[PDB]
């Protein structure tokens, strides 16, 4: 079969994760994304069905990929001596969700709401596969600028969803929970609810609104920008310092704030499109 199925193109990015670069199936000029993960770097192996020992990435993105989803696919997958080789699907035109809040700011409400709404679909569908991403952030998401439709990248801190604690977690600090923090136990719902508070007011406000673990301990947000009363009360149910004091998908999605959502082709011809 060989590796030469892929014609390489620019590096899109590197860090802890490795390194992605835009690639192109030659079989049929399919846009796609190869991430080259080195084998010492990885953190929690995973093992498919037939024995082979792989990193979870693999195993979390096989359980998920019975598309269609708001989840990149993994398409396929290659082992080298030293690395492991994942070609993922590749939107085009696409752009990052940290990038696009970097140059428009804080997110219209409609925009955020519609944003907001995929998310939770997308990591429901997660949930419901048995996945646990745990490193949901503005990073971590994918915008397809011309169908406007939203997808998760990065499961390489994720993890099996299971009923009892966690006591390990490979993801960003400022989006962690108090009681990572504080007891280093969480429980993978309500740890994935308190993200998606960090993500909505990033969204809403343009940034992130705890830098430091005693803001996020003390889980009181200062809103900086002009955002309605029910969005607020969203955001600060959804970072309630209690686990248990969260909402669930359910609960979020029949918000008042959550109503009247836009579809994904509506979002990017307000929004996006031009
Ligand atoms: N979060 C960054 C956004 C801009 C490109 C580099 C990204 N860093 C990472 C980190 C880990 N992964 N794991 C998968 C991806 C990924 C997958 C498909 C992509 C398709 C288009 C563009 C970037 C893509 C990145 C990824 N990107």
């Amino acid at each position: 079969p060989l590796e030469s199925q892929y014609q390489v193109g620019p590096l899109l990015g590197s860090g802890g994760f490795g390194s992605v670069y835009s690639g192109i199936r030659v079989s049929d000029n399919l846009p796609v994304a190869i991430k080259h993960v080195e084998k010492d770097r990885i953190s929690d192996w995973g093992e498919l069905p037939n024995g082979t020992r792989v990193p979870m990435e693999v195993v979390l993105l096989k359980k998920v990929s019975s598309g269609f989803s708001g989840v990149i696919r993994l398409l396929d997958w290659f082992e080298r001596p030293d690395s492991f080789v994942l070609i993922l699907e590749r939107p085009e035109p696409v752009q990052d969700l940290f990038d696009f809040i970097t140059e428009r700011g804080a997110l219209q409400e409609e925009l955020a709401r519609s944003f907001f709404w995929q998310v939770l679909e997308a990591v429901r569908h997660c949930h419901n596969c048995g996945v646990l991403h745990r490193d949901i952030k503005d990073e971590n998401i994918l915008i397809d600028l011309n169908r406007g439709e939203l997808k998760l990248i990065d499961f390489g801190s994720g993890a099996l969803l299971k009923d009892t604690v966690y006591t390990d977690f490979d993801g960003t600090r400022v989006y962690s929970p108090p009681e990572w923090i504080r007891y280093h136990r969480y429980h993978g719902r309500s740890a994935a609810v308190w993200s998606l508070g960090i993500l909505l007011y990033d969204m809403v406000c343009g940034d992130i609104p705890f830098e430091h673990d005693e803001e996020i301990i003390r889980g009181q947000v200062f809103f900086r920008q002009r955002v309605s009363s029910e969005c607020q009360h969203l955001i600060r149910w959804c970072l309630a310092l209690r686990p248990s004091d969260r909402p669930t998908f359910e609960e979020i999605q029949n918000h008042p704030w959550m109503q009247d959502v836009l579809l994904p082709q509506e979002t990017a011809e307000i929004h996006l499109h031009s």
